[PDB]
DNA sequence: CATGCGAGTCAGG
DNA sequence: GCCTGACTCGTATGA
């Protein structure tokens, strides 16, 4: 049966009410500066639908939109937050986000639209988005009456969703994580999008024009080597000149041929020349296809910014992830690549970039959650952690740790924080398993209190269904259960893990939040740009470089209080790459 | 030929 | 051992 509603000419004074569920739909996926193709409003009033050309040129509409003290409940506010940016409208007084209360109550339902979220409560009087406007090259708004309905079906489900959700989100106690940390953080994301970054596109083009050089001779020098020509950059060519004519060992094979992946080639290298030009093609290849025609791709030729879109109800740990470009994994561990930093540049002159970063936010929140006093003891004494951990391990003295102990102290670290496992830590150390577990043991010989943690969370887990971060996300572990070894051995690792990525994702966002009340309170003109999991990124006027210098790390290091201090690195430059 | 899928690969924290 | 996203190739359908 149809659903009622007014398809209106103009707007309405009872379109204005101070409650209601809001529609401002954008089909297109990446939002920025994209159309808004209708509109629907629900309160209690009735139901309604608006062309968005009539919507908003109405001056009372837009003045209810930016009008604080009118409420509304919406699904993806960021999304429509944002095309109204670029539409030079402020959408403000969003009080509920379906999507974001959604993805707290189970971030493993991939919630991502309306139709989905309201499944959760057994409503389905609304279809799902790809019904209605279908998927890729057959996507498309449908006529207005279609479209209409679905809208207002949208509205209409948030309307009588928003109880049900917030009284869960109540009993699991998010409530305040939906009110006080997620939804002011959306409003954040809006304006940090909005921002984008600016790209120095001559200096992108020229790196591009050097690479191709490069990549020039070392594809050459590949083809010589193996005395014909073939797609490199196939896996399975590659595979036959490497393992069939070179005759090269055949070390690890995925499930439909032969491994090229770097970890089988940096083993290979002893026996052939051509193994270290393939490794070097490989680098130079992924810069220059992801990272400068990638890029290049999708920066505003107007603007020369890039406008990412930061997924904030996506991963199943609470942190965010980039899209269209993904600003979370720009190179920098090798010099060649992390040369690409140097075309991020401040968007005005005389202005700086400025990055700010915890210094190992996770294995603190570890120390904090299991109380393990030497773990502690290490932190309030700012150790180098990797170190200190070699010192315990090896049983020797500061002087008496050498590269190699460190390294591999380092790489138990690396590790101990996404679940201990023989079979990983052996993989990446290149030793057996037998041994891997020897270190773990050593591990956990110095630091009991972490072991006691990995067992409680795993038993915790087990009986609760989910486990926690500090501010109350949770993540669901039913594999927990599993008589399948490798699957509950996966969810217990998740369960030792989600806690502590999950809470250092948690502090982050608070420190974001707290740090944007600063800065207005301050007046600075500086504004954050982005955030790359343990780290901050933010431009700003030269003049203001020494208040950021003391005002950035003081409200990172403040956001929450742990049984440790938090320590925040920083730096600053005229690029990204600079910002070191 | 057209768009779209998985597989394999590798960039970041 | 955890958490992500983008690009290539080669196959899928489909013209
Ligand atoms: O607006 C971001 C928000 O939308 C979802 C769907 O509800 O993702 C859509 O937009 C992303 C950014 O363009 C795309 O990567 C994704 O493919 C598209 O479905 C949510 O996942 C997200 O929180
Ligand atoms: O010149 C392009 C032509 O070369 C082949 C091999 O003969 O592939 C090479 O060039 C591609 C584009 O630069 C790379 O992706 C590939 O890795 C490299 O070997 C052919 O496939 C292609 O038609
Ligand atoms: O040997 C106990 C030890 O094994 C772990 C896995 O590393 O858990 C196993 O044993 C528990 C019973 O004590 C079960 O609840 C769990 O399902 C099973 O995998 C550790 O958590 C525990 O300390
Ligand atoms: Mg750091």
């Amino acid at each position: 049966k149809k659903m009622a509603f007014t398809l209106a000419d103009r707007v309405t004074e009872e379109m204005l009410a101070d409650k209601a569920a809001l529609v401002v739909e954008v089909v297109e996926e990446n939002y920025h500066d994209a159309p808004i193709v209708g509109i629907a409003v629900v309160n209690e009033h009735g139901r309604f639908f608006l062309r968005p050309e009539t919507a908003l040129a109405d001056p009372q509409f837009v003045a209810w939109l930016g009008d604080e003290t009118k409420k509304k409940s919406m699904f993806d506010s960021k999304r429509a937050a944002v095309a109204l940016k670029w539409k030079g409208i402020e959408l403000c007084g969003v009080s509920f986000d379906l999507l974001l209360a959604a993805y707290l109550l189970d971030p493993a339902q991939g919630v991502d639209d309306v139709a989905a979220a309201a499944k959760m409560k057994q409503y389905e009087a609304v279809r799902p988005d790809e019904a209605v406007y279908g998927k890729g090259a057959k996507r498309a708004v449908p006529d207005e009456p279609v479209l209409a309905e679905h809208l207002v079906r949208k509205a209409a489900a948030i309307w009588e969703l928003e109880r049900p959700f917030l009284d869960e989100l109540r009993r699991n106690e998010q409530d305040r994580l939906l009110v006080e940390l997620e939804q002011p953080l959306s409003s954040i994301l809006a304006e940090m999008e909005f921002a984008g970054v600016k790209v120095d596109t001559k200096r992108l083009e020229q790196m591009g024009k050097e690479l191709a050089e490069q990549l020039g001779t070392v594809e050459q020098r590949i083809y010589e080597l193996a005395g014909q020509e073939f797609n490199i950059n196939s896996p399975k060519q590659l595979g036959v000149i490497l393992f069939e004519k070179l005759q090269l060992p055949v070390l690890k094979k995925t499930k439909t041929g032969y491994s090229t992946s770097a970890d089988v080639l940096e083993k290979l290298a002893p026996y052939h020349e051509i193994v270290e030009n393939i490794l070097h093609y490989r680098q130079l290849g992924k810069l220059q296809s992801t990272y400068i025609e990638g890029l290049l791709k999708v920066v505003r030729p107007d603007t020369k910014k890039v406008h990412t879109i930061f997924n904030q109800a996506l991963t199943q740990t609470g942190r965010l992830s980039s899209t269209e470009p993904n600003l979370q994994n720009i190179p920098i561990r090798l010099e060649e690549g992390r040369k690409i930093r140097q075309a991020f540049v401040p968007s005005e002159s005389d202005w700086l970039i400025f990055a700010a970063d915890y210094s190992q936010i996770e294995l603190r929140v570890l120390a904090h959650i299991a109380e393990d006093d030497n773990l502690m003891e290490a932190f309030r004494r700012d150790l180098d952690i990797h170190t200190k951990t070699a010192m315990d391990i090896f049983q020797v003295s500061e002087d008496e740790v050498t590269p190699n102990m460190r390294r591999q102290a380092k790489a138990v670290n690396f590790g101990i924080v996404y679940g201990i496992s023989d079979y990983g830590l052996a993989q990446n150390l290149n030793i057996s398993r037998k041994e891997a577990a020897e270190f773990i043991e050593r591990y956990f010989e110095s630091f009991p209190g972490v072991k006691r943690y990995m067992e409680n969370i795993v038993q915790e887990a087990k009986q609760k269904g989910y486990v926690t971060t500090l501010l109350h996300r949770r993540r669901y572990l039913p594999d927990i259960t599993s008589r399948n070894f490798n699957v509950r051995s996966f969810a217990e690792r998740m369960a030792m893990n989600t806690p502590i990525q999950g809470s250092a994702a948690d502090i982050i966002k608070k420190a974001m939040i707290d740090l944007n009340a600063r800065l207005k309170e301050e007046r600075l003109q500086a504004h954050l740009l982005l955030q790359v999991h343990d780290e901050l990124i933010l431009e700003a006027p030269k003049e203001e470089m020494e208040r950021l210098c003391r005002l950035v790390p003081e409200v990172m290091e403040q956001a929450v209080t742990l049984r440790v201090p938090l320590k925040v690195d920083y730096h600053y430059g005229s690029t990204w790459y600079d910002a070191k």
